[PDB]
């Protein structure tokens, strides 16, 4: 019978996927749901349905998995709601890509960065009929490289996802987890209208917030920014002092200081 | 000779020169620069013109400060920009309303209840050429209580900012004071023009952003915020879970929750 589910993509599915057939299940004893995009292709990141094809592990429909009693189901970067009223199982947990209570919902990758933070984190939790609002089993704190995009934070997600996957994935299958209430205080948000790419960079900032306006969005697969009608690919802050408000266009790049002076270099695309 | 000139208002401004009469310098040794608000007249704060009238302290321009070798100027919530570059003196001191680096700029009883801070600080640093810039020389750090209202807040900035100026103003007369370079990391700037004190509340947010967008504008000297054009007087925010995205209109109140169900009582003036 089918013991545990993975829905969801990306180098953290995969590899959860494979932990589990090395340690815990049998592959007649797992299912994956893919992602829309997923067509077995791996590039910048590996493909679930790839993995399931290499490995013959079956795929089941969101539909057959609420039928499934006792069936573990864990949402990996998974692209449809989880509505824990239609499951008859309730083993089902997400690796949401946040410090919970910090940063619930969508593109976790954009928010912390662009709200001025230097730590993020991934947060093992519950599922319940609230948006990332279930009971967290376990998190894992780390730091925003200042000069981090999107990208590079997203990724460190995938790796300590996986790594939070490995250490808590025992006690939930003996069902011996501890779980606790997210706190109130601290609690935040943000849904896909309260990002706006195409939102104009406010130059009447600090330079550590131009470059967070920058580099939130740099993200090759999805999208890059633009300056002066030239995409970004990269930003860098420095702690030189250059004068307040400087903004210069270069051949490769632009120099630029917001209101305490210290010098970003945004390489253009090329 | 003018010792020291105190540039300013409010209670922090009016405690401080009093603190430098008793302790430091005599009233013909010390001058003040009132705000254009100051019409000499106490209200919810004491009036720095009304002080300086009573205890016998001259007034001067900020051109004259601008002259005046060797003062220690001190500004104290003061409504003018001050630049190192115009003044012969290099004494200029500012106590900011924030944990700098963070929240340069205006409006700091606003901007970190607004941002989810539960912490905020006041800092005595060295005035340079940009907005609240300059090398810091002390910082205290106090926690925003869950139901602070910026009027809290406010009434705490100036409470921990006479502390910190008491605290400091021996070591600043005596040059014996260290300094230290505002770090680039975790910098960040408010103008006049990033804050909408008729600020429409997103409800699609958690019951601790709801809460925030309220109590953020609650400093009823200046305004109150409205929810369905009536004005809020109080935010109280609890763990209790009522559902998701309630929001009920009683007689005297609304309760409400945001996307993670806790309860909020916003009382109605």
């Amino acid at each position: 019978m089918i013991k545990l589910c993975i829905a969801g993509k990306n180098n953290i599915a995969v590899n959860s996927l494979e932990y589990i057939l090395k340690n815990h299940f049998k592959p007649d004893q797992v299912a994956v749901i893919p992602n829309k995009n997923d067509f077995g292709v791996d590039s910048w990141q590996k493909s679930l349905l790839h993995y399931a094809f290499n490995n013959h592990i079956k795929v089941i429909t969101l539909e057959e998995a609420y039928e499934l009693k006792q069936i573990i189901f864990f949402s990996l970067e998974f692209d449809r709601i989880v509505k824990v009223e239609k499951f008859k199982s309730d083993k089902l947990f997400n690796m949401h890509f946040s410090a919970l209570p910090k940063y619930k919902g969508v593109f976790t990758s954009i928010t912390p960065i662009l709200n001025n933070e230097v730590e993020s984190g991934v947060t093992l939790h519950c599922i319940d009929n609230g948006i990332d609002t279930g009971n967290i089993i376990d998190q894992y704190i780390f730091p925003i490289n200042i000069n981090d995009t999107a990208r590079d934070l997203y990724f460190n997600y995938l790796s300590y996802g996986e790594y939070l996957f490995k250490k808590n994935i025992q006690r939930i299958i003996n069902n011996t987890y501890e779980n606790f209430k997210q706190n109130n205080i601290s609690s935040s948000y943000f849904s896909r209208q309260d990002i706006n790419i195409n939102h104009k960079i406010n130059f009447k900032k600090t330079s550590f917030e131009i470059h967070n306006q920058i580099r939130a969005f740099i993200f090759k697969e999805y999208q890059l920014p633009s300056i002066n009608k030239t995409k970004i690919i990269k930003s860098t802050l420095t702690n030189e002092f250059i004068g307040y408000n400087m903004f210069e266009e270069f051949e490769e790049y632009f120099m630029i200081s917001g209101i305490d002076g210290f010098k970003i270099i945004a390489q253009k695309y090329n």
